């Protein structure tokens, strides 16, 4: 366990926290949400990142912040503002900028 793996870890977590039902922590599927590989070219959830940190691909937290900026941006494009998507990725996108 690195420094940087361990920082990114204990990030993780706590922005997990703000997602208990795990909204953003599988890879979507198009069962779930028809069109959704065409839509989001660059797909993003708290496990691949979870993989990433694992595998060391980050080499800053500004990339780890990349990420989870991507995962909100995508689940703000996909879903419309009136649904509980839009609104948690808005509201934990805006909780994790603070950290
Ligand atoms: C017929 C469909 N109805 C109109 C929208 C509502 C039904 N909607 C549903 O069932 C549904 C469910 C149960 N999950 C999602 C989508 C996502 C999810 O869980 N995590 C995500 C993370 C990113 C993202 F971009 C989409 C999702 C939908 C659309």
């Amino acid at each position: 366990s690195t420094p940087i793996q361990q920082l990114l870890e204990h990030f993780l977590r706590q922005l997990q926290r703000k997602d208990p039902h795990g909204f953003f922590a599988f890879p979507v599927t198009d069962a779930i949400a028809p069109g959704y590989s065409m839509i989001i070219k660059h797909p993003m959830d708290f496990g691949t990142m979870k993989d990433k940190i694992v595998a060391n691909e980050y080499k800053s937290v500004t990339e780890f912040k990349a990420d989870f900026k991507l995962m909100c941006d995508n689940a703000m494009t996909y879903n419309r503002p009136d649904t509980v998507y839009y609104k948690l990725a808005k509201k934990i996108l805006h909780a994790g900028f603070k950290m």
